[PDB]
């Protein structure tokens, strides 16, 4: 029962989420239900990152106070992810009062070790990014400024901010990477962000004077924190910081794992550690960021109307066919592109086919031909034999998987097995062996279909983090007790003579 703390990058909510958001909150659902059910205690932590310039214009153009748009827009990412069966253990807001405390601390801290100092700050601020750029980093396209890299407009400012000595981490930081090697995956994400802080560090603005809305500098009424500095400190709040005394911080600081996308990860891997060195605070273990997803564009909204909301997405196709075709279509890690075409053909003959198909075949012979019980299966075969061998060795090449954030090749390494299984099936044609009247056909009937169930049981276990309910409506039509669904429950074959009820389709669609 060791700790596992599991986090997900937190949202702005100045839009609705699209499903680029949903795929964040189910790859790492994916990770937090699988140490669930392999006997991890797993804290998983997600929510909403509600401060900064982007979400108050988002409140003016609406016409509304910030607040207002703030809790409403929250709360709809908070439904979406009660629909998509994110089984988060707290939902956080920044708004919270023990957040606006926790960050309060962190920059208690960061002064405390003279990271912090007043200073004039001149460039340029993208508010869609929350983030500053310098000249150099800007382009004049028409008589407008955008930024380099990803094309949004800038603002230009000059004010006067404290910053943090974030060029004396530039070296420990370095240091930090060679030492831990598993620190930033994917290895591609790696190298860039060791680019980076090989070039060279300059100190970073972390607040603003110019508006109100966010947490105010303690002792300096008229900042707030930079949205960032006060976003990343969501991962202590979840563990009960600045209570570092406590049970909680105790047992699951430092973070296991920030699951985040690609475009903030220098956020995660350069900025948060330094603000932790700095605070005297345990670095988080591993930062995994995953891809972006396209609409064979970067869905641009009103560019091109391509946005693809989840909750329309998993009403039209099902929670469980959504969350197997993000964390199947696409290498964990890598970029790709959702398509109406590509979904529907994916569910169509992973699911509906490969999977659902077998399943449906096998129960039903048994509630037909052998009275809705297990049965007693004979001496195994060597087909029989090598088809066990592969879904008995299915958990620790699953397992590996999963802790490399390889959600896809666990996926794949259990549709290979199922793959086999069919083939087994049509090969040892159990549809006419139930037609006989030897003895032996019969109990050799009786063999081949106990396989097919318990290869389909292994599959249905290991698939609960991808498929909750799908699995889970599986095991039911298997007859498995509700303390027979962990990962110890693999080892353990299925019992001849258990009542299975009688046969539903598991996908009805
Ligand atoms: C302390 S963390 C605060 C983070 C900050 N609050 C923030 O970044 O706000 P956010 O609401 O835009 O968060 C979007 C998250 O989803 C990913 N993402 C977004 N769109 C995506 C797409 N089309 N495809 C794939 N991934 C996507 C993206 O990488 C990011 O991780």
């Amino acid at each position: 029962m060791k700790p596992y703390y599991v986090t997900t990058a937190i949202a702005y909510p100045n839009a609705a989420p699209h499903v680029g958001h949903a795929y964040e909150y189910i790859a790492t659902d994916a990770i937090a239900r699988f140490k669930r059910l392999d006997r991890y205690d797993v804290r998983f932590l997600t929510g909403t990152d509600e401060h900064g310039l982007k979400v108050a214009q988002a409140a003016a153009a609406a016409g509304v106070p910030t607040a207002a748009l703030a809790r409403r827009n929250s709360d709809v990412f908070q439904r979406m992810q009660e629909a998509l069966n994110i089984s988060f253990d707290r939902f956080i807001r920044t708004t919270d009062a023990d957040h606006h405390e926790a960050s309060k601390e962190l920059w208690r801290r960061m002064s405390a070790a003279g990271d912090i100092y007043l200073d004039n700050y001149s460039g340029w601020y993208s508010v869609r990014d929350e983030r500053f750029f310098v000249e150099s980093e800007t382009q004049l396209v028409d008589g407008t400024r955008l930024t380099v890299e990803t094309g949004t407009p800038v603002t230009w400012t000059e004010e006067q901010t404290y910053f943090f000595r974030l060029s004396a981490y530039t070296d420990k930081l370095l240091a930090h990477y060679h030492a831990n090697p598993d620190f930033i995956a994917p290895e591609t994400r790696r190298n860039e962000v060791i680019s980076f802080v090989s070039g060279g560090l300059d100190d970073l603005s972390i607040s603003r004077t110019s508006f109100d809305w966010g947490v105010q500098v303690p002792e300096h009424p008229d900042h707030v924190m930079y949205v960032w500095v006060d976003a990343l400190t969501n991962y202590l709040t979840g563990a009960g910081f600045p209570d570092t005394d406590s049970e909680l911080f105790r047992r699951y600081w430092p973070a296991d794992l920030h699951m985040i996308g690609k475009d903030i990860i220098r956020f995660h891997a350069v900025y948060w550690p330094a603000f932790l060195m700095s605070a005297g605070i345990e670095l988080p273990r591993r930062i995994f960021a995953h891809g972006f997803l396209h609409n064979r564009g970067e869905k641009m909204s009103k560019s091109v109307g391509n946005i693809v909301d989840p909750v329309a997405l998993a009403e039209a196709l099902g929670v469980d066919q959504v969350r197997y075709f993000l964390l199947r279509e696409v290498p964990f890690g890598q970029d790709g592109s959702y398509s109406d075409e590509a979904i529907v053909t994916r569910i169509n003959t992973d699911l509906a086919n490969e999977l659902g198909n077998l399943a449906q075949r096998s129960l039903s012979m048994v509630a037909k031909n052998l009275d809705g019980r297990v049965p007693n299966p004979g001496e195994f075969a060597d087909a029989d034999a090598a088809l066990l061998a592969t879904a008995d060795g299915l958990l620790e090449r699953v397992r590996g998987h999963f802790d490399a954030q390889a959600m896809h090749l666990a996926l794949e390494a259990i549709w290979l097995m199922l793959g086999d299984a069919n083939k087994y099936f049509s090969v040892q044609q159990p549809w006419v062996l139930r037609k006989s009247e030897s003895e032996a056909d019969q109990a050799r009937f009786r063999t081949t279909l106990y396989v097919t169930c318990e290869v389909v049981r292994i599959a249905a276990l290991l698939i609960q983090p991808v498929m909750p309910e799908s699995a889970g409506k599986i095991l039911d039509l298997l007859g498995q007790a509700p303390n027979q669904r962990s990962f110890a429950a693999v080892g353990v074959r299925l019992t001849p003579g258990t009542a299975l009820p009688p046969p539903t389709g598991v996908f009805p669609r």
